[PDB]
């Protein structure tokens, strides 16, 4: 059938999460198949001179390939249905942020022009964050109005735009923010090292960021509920100051155990939050009722708190004693009303397993994801177990043996990624 090119924006709400569900719309239709996804592109709005500087939000761009035997009006009806049940407002005031656009940009070499409807869309060539995406799907694509015009120095005259590294792959990478006295770094006049790692982070191609205040050193000084929130209380506001000029703005996981922190974090920041992260498991009879309230994304971890390192997990039941364990806390969350796709399992490396035991368990991944219907968190950075690496490590060491292992986790299409170092 025919092929075309629809380009997707957002520059509100969780951005990556937008663009998926869109693509995710087209993918469902029996009448289309998605030939190619895009690039993620990062640039400035662009608005009429005098617009209030509250729309002045980057935007998340990208653009995907399909064909479809759907004729080009029957698409336009298409996308539109699909703007409005990702809760667009068609009405809404021109220039003002929005949760998606949905554009047909091109359609081989058609040329189709209508009040209702212009292919090539009228601004692809005076668009970067259009005209990038598309040349990336279809390279030696000529504009059949303008067959003479070189797009590619065309895109080059227009520049205003970045590629990020952050992707639409199924996996995706959950880059750490720990806030723990393990990153103090406060000089006389700045605390801002966290603010560079923040931007490491984006620049790096983190689609979500973790951030937590407990200390992973054995043996750390515990903290205050107060003392955690505080301290994720500052990050998030910090966060919140900066929003409109990132150039990604990442899906913002929480990382703590305590139901109080949660509670206060959420009433406080909710609207920023994508996800909880929880550390411990204890009281999940509460922490759903709280996650059932703000529809946030949750992660069980199998942290059984065992102290007695000769009662850690081994291999041969270790399975059975993951899923048993996940399995009992899904039905308790699944009971108070939270959609099972809102679900993560972590095996938890570090918490009471063996070495072998966590290799073991990382080589069964997928079967224990099927056996649980859960999409998988797994994190392996700096993990000597999973690296297969000897326990005292250098850094560079785990760091290397991190990435190559987070390459094999990608190809296997592992959910989420948790990570140091991008
Ligand atoms: C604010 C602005 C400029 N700032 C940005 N800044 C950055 N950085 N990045 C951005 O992404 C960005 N976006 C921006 C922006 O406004 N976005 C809206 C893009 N789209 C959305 C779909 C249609 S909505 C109106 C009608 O257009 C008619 N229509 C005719 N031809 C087509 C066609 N080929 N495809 C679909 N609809 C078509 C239909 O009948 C529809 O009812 C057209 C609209 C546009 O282009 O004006
Ligand atoms: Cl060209
Ligand atoms: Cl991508
Ligand atoms: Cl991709």
């Amino acid at each position: 059938g025919m092929q075309y090119i629809i380009g997707i924006g957002t520059n509100i709400g969780f951005t990556i999460e937008n663009i998926h569900l869109a693509i995710t719309a087209l993918e469902s239709q029996q009448n289309i198949r998605i030939i190619r996804k895009a690039s993620l592109y990062s640039s400035k709005a662009v608005l009429k001179e005098d617009a209030p500087k509250e729309w002045d939000i980057r935007f998340l761009n990208t653009a995907v390939k399909i064909s479809s035997s759907l004729k080009p009006d029957e698409l336009l009806v298409l996308l539109k249905d699909i703007e409005l049940k990702i809760g667009r407002d068609l009405n809404a005031p021109a220039w003002s942020p929005r949760v998606i656009d949905l554009d047909i940009l091109a359609a081989e070499d058609l040329i189709l022009e209508t009040d209702k409807l212009t292919i090539p869309h009228k601004e692809l060539i005076n668009r970067s964050f259009a005209l990038a995406p598309l040349l990336e799907l279809s390279k030696g694509w000529h504009h059949p109005k303008y067959v003479e015009w070189d797009l590619n120095i065309r895109l080059k005259e227009l520049g205003e735009i970045v590629k990020l590294k952050q992707t639409l792959a199924n996996t995706i990478r959950m880059g750490i923010v720990n806030l723990s006295n393990q990153s103090f770094s406060d000089g006389n006049f700045d605390d801002n090292q966290r603010k560079l790692n923040l931007d490491e982070l984006i620049q790096s191609g983190a689609e979500i960021i973790d951030i937590g205040a407990e200390s992973t050193k054995p043996d750390a000084k515990p903290i205050s509920i107060e003392e955690e929130f505080n301290k994720l209380d500052e990050f998030l506001e910090y966060f919140k100051s900066q929003l409109a000029n990132l150039i990604y703005k990442p899906l913002v996981s929480i990382d703590t155990r305590k139901l109080e922190v949660m509670q206060k974090i959420l009433a406080k920041h909710h609207d920023i939050i994508w996800m909880i992260n929880d550390v411990e498991c204890n009281n999940i009879e509460q922490k759903a009722q709280l996650i059932a309230k703000y529809n946030k994304k949750y992660v069980i971890i199998h942290n059984l708190g065992i102290t007695d390192r000769n009662q850690y997990l081994d291999k041969e039941n270790a399975i059975d004693n993951v899923c048993d364990y996940i399995e009992q806390k899904k039905q308790i969350l699944l009971k108070h009303g939270i959609a099972q796709q809102n679900i993560y399992f972590d095996i938890g490396f570090g918490f009471g397993k063996k070495s072998d035991t966590a290799r073991y368990l990382l080589e069964n991944i997928i079967e224990i994801k099927r056996r649980l219907e859960l999409k998988a968190l797994v994190g392996h950075s700096r993990k000597p177990s999973v690296l297969g690496l000897a326990k005292d490590s250098n850094l560079a060491t785990l760091d290397r043996a991190t990435r190559e292992l987070s390459r094999k986790l990608e190809k296997l299409d592992i959910d989420i990624i948790r990570v140091h170092k991008i």
